[PDB]
């Protein structure tokens, strides 16, 4: 009348976090934690340390060819991966083809030294004109201009001599090299430009076995041009020579590229801003500090990137279900201020909240551990997601988007059930831990206190805060008390 | 003598229906529910409401060129995916080449409009023959005849004049036009057809910059043809004109083909007949209504399919594990006709079953969300798996195989886990329930009963339906009969 | 004074083994089994009883072309994959291009029957030379020679008479035949070695359709060469023809190939010996005999192969957490040296431990079926995984790139998830079966004993161990002792 009183119960607050679990929906909880990263910075930033290459309006063919409407940041001696706009304003000004175009973007994607040289002066040309191969199809201060890294050579007198250039690189490092065919409408325009009516280009390295001939079509006119313009490439190593041959239609180097290439990226299409930033992770919607293991922003990502997923939201359980004093079997406690588990007494010293120290800690690393080990264990290396296949390549960018919509597939599924099984464990930990608690103290009180039914023990003896901690210690000395106990209880 | 009872028990029925857990095989189980789709139509059908393509007897080229002996569905304005037999009997009826074939099939794998148009007259050529190019390779009624969408252009008296051609796409649609080229096999063949020794076609467009040369070889018989025939195309943009240009040996085309492209799919190998149904997943053996996630019928599907899996059965458990009145310790309860957990009671109002009706929805709802959560969260996305690459694409035919198998591997492993883990959770979950009532009802009831060790109690007091309800309720006063219970108690 | 005694307890050993879980690290354990393979043979083996083609410094083109200066192992008509050097000394001694070259090296990658003959005697080469053809750049025994497969034809006296040569497949098998163009220096060297200024090379089959040109262009020496010789192959089908025609440049077939072809494999790059040993699974580092599901020493693997994975350990619970006479409540057992959980009783007749056999072997087999399940559901597909991809097809090979870290990446995670989640379930599963016993005798005993706190009961009857045995039998009969239980009990 009354007797002395220890209850087991749990934390409540607050909180209205919700999750789900395999077998509910909505359950509101105590804390949880999103493992789905959706912020980005909005902006384009330097990949572990080295800035894009950005081109405002202009292709990588306009840019390495000199098309003089390009407008662009000249100097930049390296990069980690090439910005491009959808659809670029110039492109090649004089209409026509650039040779293996997507297999030399891809090698120029990541560039570790990038540095033009004058491998021709345009002043070597004696016996040809320099200065006449020039066009209103590649306009410059409003008059007729060409590409300025190549020289569209035409006759001298009424004369085409037979050129023959060697170019010995005589760098440390390899050139990319850059030459092009005219391709004319007929062959009055053909002896008009170069007097030979037949013509060829030879081209030899250690490698390269070159021999083109012009061709002649009848076609529609493109920049007001029917005549196109057929641009090749190749690798001179670093002793080779390089030898060209041509009797007409030649399109020679001046300037050429030394390169060094350590490991390749692509080419993003981005109408974004350049930001000062470093990242790990470019979107072309923004940039991303990628702690998470998820994404959804963007799945054309170039960095160490979370793994992209089709969804809006990946929350863990952290917390509990959120929901004489009574105990753990009619809810939780907003009283329970501190700790996850633990305890509220009365006796003649008074009343209050304890919390099982031991369970809660065991319980909050428990909690940690899961959530770290989904984050931790996944593993993260660098690749570069981009569309590098042209109108012909189809068959190809179709085995590109099965790849890429099969992964999409796998990680959306088992993200998601990931988190439904878990969440279902956390909950499920929870209860056994407050069960494991409330059976903690049942056994070590036996006939000395009897179970209320609410999680609730009444003590059959005076039971000082001395007595209450050694119940919460596991230390209960139940014989130092079952003859006091005894009496009350038998009555 | 004999006290009244409650007792605690579940569900059991006539379920012979087994199931698999991580940890025990074949546990027979009352009710369990087939995750994995194997039934198909056994036919061919709409893609979301668009007819196939079905080729009965004729390649994609025999019926692009009109082989004569391709005697198909003529008018068929749009489809969803083509499909051809594995070697289809009439081809190239003369032998031959198609340039860019397998790109052209999977760019006319899906089609919004197709409409044949004349765009060069057979009477428009007032110069050269043009009903002599003819062969017995390519037979028709008995008669030597020729693909019927494309002109063999033989010479006029003893004159090859070269012809000049343009023509302008004054249509509103993109223009598949296809050419030919006649590879002889001798200089007097040469001759004999085309008059002219040395010969070429030009063809230009904006985009398009070709000459073709006709080439010699000694060649072996093919349908009795030492000759051969090689086609070219092009997609010709709406105000874009094509322009021909030769001095012998070319296939002129007479009809070209309005199309309009939106997205693609693929081309399905299946002797199937058509079945005037509508799905959403074909495959080559038949389609699918895919609600289930999984399936096991073929691989290569075209649409929104579950994902392929090499696997007879995932069957989930939905049901409880399958086997006075004792309770639960000795088994499951036939008479329990309704609920799933529950219990039997006996007082001086007479014996029954009464179901535990919350808990039995809490877990009804749970198994239903799991089921639900297992199918639902399935991402589903339309993909079209076909073989389109030709014997020297055989490198990206094995990294396509990888692809798939690796896919197949993934999926097949992570569902039949996923139901083994599952299904052990959810027997698991059905005891943790069980044995939650019999502790609900023995901390409402502490010394007022006694525990008969079968998950029976045994009051110490007169507990009619009444007191009876408020157990199962969870609202028993125990202080109303603490008294009577006690005096009975001791004693 | 004192009563006899029944205790509820688990195993517990020497074990130091360690095991993660979900929610705990470094859990000690009574038995733990790995799951990753980590250990190769260090050898090359055979592959489902096939040797492999072990190229020791040639490449698959010096090899069949017959590079004179690859001393290789000659007889070996059958091989499952092919091992080369990944840079080998003896390629084209003669500079030069093999046309479709990986396309070749994945069609050889693996062969059924493979056997050299003679189509064309190089002593049928009446009105050509067929010994002049030799060079300082493929020297033999000190002096110029040349490739041994295939012959150089010189001009003789001062003529190079056209050649017409058929060969007719009268084998049974496909024919692989070889020849190639010489691309001189210039017209001098042309006239000088085949007195034509103007040359081709014409060939056909029922499939083939090709006319070579010589091509000029001033080149870098390579092996003191200038000059370049190209290759070109065909498969010629048993009872097809091939016609060679040539006014110069021809290097002609002398020997050809019979292939049998049986589904591919790939190209191993490896610096092992042959080791005698059959294999299902081959590692350019050794073979692997393949019963677990995961691996983790090399990617590019050929046959039937755990998955690969980034990871050390992969590590399963099988047993217990390892750690009168107390029961479970203070920790395990060292004196149950047989079984997992059972029993401590002490009565007049003495004392000592017995295992429940029952739910020691409903555990047992449930880890076993749980360990098994994890190993026999992986689903194990022949694949040959190498890298057949030249400088340009970079994009491709990115595109493989990508996969295989796709694949990487989602195994990885999956197994480490899998072993993290399973351990947490089966350290449970042990918990819950000890906690089920220690009520399976508390319902037995009801108040014939009283519960001590520790695991253990005292019995208020003699109960000798006759009596035991029924209660590990849970046979135990209460109305028997409930009469001498009472009597003691009220006192
Ligand atoms: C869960 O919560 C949201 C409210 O934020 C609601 O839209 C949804 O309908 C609820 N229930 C289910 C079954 O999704
Ligand atoms: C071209 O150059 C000069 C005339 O300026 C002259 O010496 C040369 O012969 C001219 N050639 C011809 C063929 O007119
Ligand atoms: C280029 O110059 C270097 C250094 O003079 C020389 O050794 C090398 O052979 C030259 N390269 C060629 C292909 O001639
Ligand atoms: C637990 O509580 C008792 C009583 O306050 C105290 O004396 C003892 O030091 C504690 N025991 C342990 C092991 O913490
Ligand atoms: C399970 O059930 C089937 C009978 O339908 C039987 O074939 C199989 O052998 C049983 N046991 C195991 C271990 O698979
Ligand atoms: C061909 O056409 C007619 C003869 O029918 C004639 O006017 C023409 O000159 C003929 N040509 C030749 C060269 O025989
Ligand atoms: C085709 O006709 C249109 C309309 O007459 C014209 O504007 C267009 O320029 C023509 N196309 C070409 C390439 O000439
Ligand atoms: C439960 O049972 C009692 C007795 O039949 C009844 O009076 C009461 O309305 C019920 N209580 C609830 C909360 O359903
Ligand atoms: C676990 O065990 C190993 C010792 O073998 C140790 O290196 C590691 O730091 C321990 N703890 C954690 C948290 O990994
Ligand atoms: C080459 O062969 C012999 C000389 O040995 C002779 O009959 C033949 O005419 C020679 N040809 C020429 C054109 O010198
Ligand atoms: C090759 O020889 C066979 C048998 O004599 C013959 O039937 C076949 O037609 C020949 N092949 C060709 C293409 O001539
Ligand atoms: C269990 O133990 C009792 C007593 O030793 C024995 O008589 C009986 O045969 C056993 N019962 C069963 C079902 O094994």
């Amino acid at each position: 009348d009354p007797g002395d009183q220890i209850c087991i119960g749990y934390h409540a607050n607050n909180s209205t976090e919700q999750v789900d679990t395999i077998m509910e929906k909505n359950v509101t909880v105590t804390h949880a934690q999103d493992i789905l990263e959706k912020k980005h910075n909005g902006k384009l930033c330097d990949l572990d340390g080295v800035k894009p290459l950005i081109l405002r309006d202009c292709s990588v063919a306009g840019w390495l060819l000199g098309n003089p409407m390009c407008d662009e940041f000249i100097n930049v001696p390296e990069w980690s991966y090439i910005v491009e706009k959808a659809n670029p304003v110039n492109d090649l000004c004089y209409p026509g083809d650039f040779n293996d175009y997507e297999e030399l973007k891809h090698l120029l994607s990541r560039i570790n030294h990038f540095e033009k040289i004058q491998i021709i002066p345009k002043s070597s040309w004696s016996s040809h004109e320099a200065s006449l191969g020039v066009s209103s199809a590649c306009p410059y201060q409003g008059k007729s201009s060409f590409f300025r890294n190549v020289v569209w050579l035409i006759k001298k007198n009424s004369t085409y001599p037979t050129i023959k250039r060697s170019y010995n690189n005589t760098n440390q490092e390899d050139l990319l090299v850059l030459w092009g065919i005219h391709h004319p409408n007929d062959a009055a325009e053909q002896t008009k430009l170069y007097q030979n009516p037949t013509t060829y280009i030879s081209v030899g390295t250690s490698t390269l076995n070159q021999r083109l001939v012009p061709r002649i079509a009848t076609r529609s006119k493109v920049n007001g041009q029917s005549g196109r313009m057929e641009f090749f490439w190749t690798i001179l190593k670093p002793n080779d020579a390089i030898n060209f041959e041509s009797n007409g239609n030649f399109i020679a180097p001046e300037y050429a590229y030394k390169i060094v290439k350590k490991g390749d990226s692509t080419i993003m299409k981005s109408e974004l801003e350049y930001g000062n930033c470093n990242t790990k992770c470019q979107t072309p919607m923004g940039a991303i500090n990628s702690s998470m293991p998820f994404h959804n922003i963007h799945p054309l990502t170039i960095g160490e990137c979370p793994k992209y997923v089709k969804s809006n939201r990946l929350v863990l359980a952290t917390g509990l279900r959120n929901s004489a004093i009574a105990g753990f079997i009619e809810g939780g406690w907003q009283g329970m201020v501190d700790g996850w588990y633990g305890y509220h007494h009365s006796n003649e010293q008074g009343s209050g909240y304890a919390a099982d120290k031991e369970s809660t800690q065991k319980a909050i690393d428990g909690v940690t551990n899961k959530v770290n080990s989904i984050i931790d264990k996944m593993n993260t290396q660098f690749e570069a997601v981009g569309r590098e296949f042209n109108n012909l390549e189809r068959r190809i960018e179709n085995l590109n988007k099965k790849m890429e919509d099969g992964f999409l597939d796998v990680w959306t599924y088992n993200a998601e059930l990931l988190v439904l099984m878990e969440n279902e464990r956390t909950l499920d930990f929870h209860d056994s831990n407050v069960k494991n608690l409330y059976d903690k103290v049942r056994l070590q009180l036996r006939d000395n206190a009897k179970e209320l039914g609410n999680g609730c023990f009444e003590f059959y003896h005076k039971c000082d805060n001395e007595c209450m901690e050694s119940v919460r210690n596991g230390t209960y000395d139940y014989p130092q008390y079952s003859e006091e106990a005894r009496l009350k209880r038998e009555e």
